RNA sequence: ACGAGAACGCAGCACCAGCUGUCCAACCUGAAGAAGA
């Protein structure tokens, strides 16, 4: 009961075809891997 | 009316022949197009 006002479109490639980009992934298991510490962030070799 | 007069230290001759400004080296590292209530 608000109209279709705004569509957020899925990320495709230049075909057109739909995918899960990069890091995307990445992200989804470093909120996992990252369980300890917000510190070791950028130079975290993990 | 001078130990003097006359007399080009001159002629020909390529600073030239051979030789890679070359060898080794990832523009690379980390990042959820995402969240109120």
């Amino acid at each position: 009961s608000p109209p279709m006002n705004d569509l957020n479109t899925f990320v495709k490639d230049a075909f057109g075809r739909p995918y899960i980009p990069g890091s995307s992934l990445k992200g989804a298991l470093r909120t996992a891997i990252l369980n300890d510490l917000k510190e070791d962030t950028k130079e975290n070799e993990v």
